[PDB]
């Protein structure tokens, strides 16, 4: 006869903790990887702190999250420096409060594993400071971190004075990179160095994260993916949004009724993300381009944006004839992937902000491409000219981008051959993202290793 005990390490018994920057971006990612994990059957707590629990909250449906909050450590009406610092001491400290309630509760199992955003490596420290593992997400492209890894590195130059001439930089695995298409970091001014050691700082404890994941496909970044797979045990894991236990954003029903009027491929999106902000002349031109494009458009006009609008009580939203006989329709927010995924739309003008990025491409939706900073511009770089379902507007060569400029990409993106051609290339680029997150592909078998991994004994 057998006589003794088995123990069963499952996702139902398994708990993964997750903490995402507080900011649309970061979120956003986070919680579709959130719902991709609970779906496997995981217990899954996400961490968010109280200003944007309730814009989390009211986004997750059907229930398989659990929701925890923390104080902002911030109030984000002082600079970037001390508005981090206060943030770095006060989400430590609550974050490893509730990994410790975890611990010695009993409705859950203890903690196996922290989730936490790149740019706050030191959350590494508090997961292994209370003995667990510890996931560093990344929210933007391989090709882009592996630029500041280089910058971390200080082995090439990246100073710019392009004023006496222009700089072209070769890396590793990495198509040539003009000034314009390195990370913008100049825009923030006295910031720049903070801004900038923020997102190199996402590798001082590369060699020690349990598991490095990115928010991307190996197919769309072949070359760079393996170039860092051979260094560090990236896992590329993205798109973590669905395909064709969800998010809900506000507006779905106004947008998807508006569009669902429209005819198919006749709307232009527009919308620059939930942080960058556009000065009123930059407003003015997107404004006259769009109000005399032969196309509908959707734009998406943050409230606190309104003001900048050339135009007592700024409209929630507001609906237009334009100069071309279309419609046009200027909303606070909107449900992103569902628009960009709506058969009315034709193309993205974006911000190139990474998530947007991914949803276009994980839409097949073209792109116009208008970056602002950060990866921005190295994004832009990529959609135009490697995976080649963009065009990026010109500038001075920080400059005014013209509405006639505007207007130029929006013809060859929506009117000429050479849109269809990117079009083409979009929904190329859309069913390789599909495959790599259905059973057997690249995503699926790396997010699979994070899952599996997590039981082993
Ligand atoms: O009307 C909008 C505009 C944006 N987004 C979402 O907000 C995120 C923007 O992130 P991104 O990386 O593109 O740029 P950021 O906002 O960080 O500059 C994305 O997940 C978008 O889908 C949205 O849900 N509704």
């Amino acid at each position: 006869s057998h006589m003794g005990t088995i123990e069963i390490s499952s996702p139902s018994k398994t708990h993964i903790l997750a903490f995402p920057f507080p900011e649309k971006g970061h979120i956003n990612p986070m919680l579709h990887l959130c719902n991709r994990l609970a779906s496997k059957g995981f217990r899954v707590t996400l961490i968010t702190t109280i200003s944007t629990y309730k814009d989390v909250k009211n986004k997750i449906k059907c229930g398989l999250i659990n929701l925890e909050s923390i104080p902002d450590g911030t109030d984000k009406n002082l600079g970037m420096n001390g508005y981090f610092n206060q943030f770095k001491n006060s989400v430590t400290e609550s974050v490893a409060g509730i990994i410790e309630e975890y611990k010695l509760g009993h409705d859950f199992p203890p903690p196996k594993v922290l989730i936490y955003d790149s740019t706050m490596p030191w959350m590494l420290d508090v997961a292994h400071g209370h003995g667990i593992l510890g996931a560093s997400l990344f929210t933007q492209p391989c090709c882009v971190s592996v630029v500041y890894y280089h910058m971390l590195q200080g082995t090439i130059d990246f100073h710019r004075e392009q004023s006496s001439s222009s700089k072209v930089l070769l890396l590793p695995c990495l198509p040539p990179l003009e000034d314009r298409d390195l990370p913008e970091f100049d825009y923030f001014k006295e910031d720049s160095g903070f801004v900038s050691n923020l997102l190199l700082n996402q590798f001082l404890n590369i060699d020690k994260i349990d598991y490095v994941l990115f928010n991307t496909f190996e197919m769309l970044e072949s070359e760079i993916a393996n170039w860092m797979s051979n260094k560090w045990k990236i896992l590329t894991i993205g798109p973590t949004a669905p395909t064709a236990n969800y998010l809900f954003e506000t507006n779905t029903e106004v947008c998807m009724k508006w569009l669902d009027e429209r005819e198919p491929n006749s709307v232009i999106y527009v919308s620059f993300g939930s942080i960058a902000s556009l000065t009123e002349q930059q407003m003015e031109e997107i404004s006259q381009a769009l109000f005399t494009t032969n196309f509908n458009f959707l734009w998406v006009v943050r409230e606190e944006e309104r003001t900048k609008l050339p135009n007592n009580n700024n409209p929630s939203s507001e609906s237009f004839t334009t100069a071309a006989g279309k419609l046009g329709l200027i909303i606070n927010w909107c449900p992103q992937l569902d628009v960009l995924r709506h058969e009315s739309v034709a193309c993205f003008m974006t911000h190139c902000g990474w998530n947007s990025t991914l949803e276009a491409i994980s839409s097949g939706v073209p792109m116009i491409c208008v970056p602002q900073w950060v990866d921005q511009t190295t994004n832009a770089k990529f959609i135009q000219d490697v995976w080649k379902i963009g065009v990026r507007v010109n500038n001075n060569g920080g400059g005014l981008v013209k509405k006639e400029e505007i207007e130029r990409c929006i013809k060859e993106v929506c009117e000429s051959e050479k849109g269809k051609e990117l079009k083409r290339n979009a929904m190329k680029w859309k069913d390789l993202s599909k495959e790599a997150v259905s059973e057997g592909g690249s995503s699926d078998t790396n997010l699979e290793y994070f899952a599996s991994t997590l039981l082993f004994y």
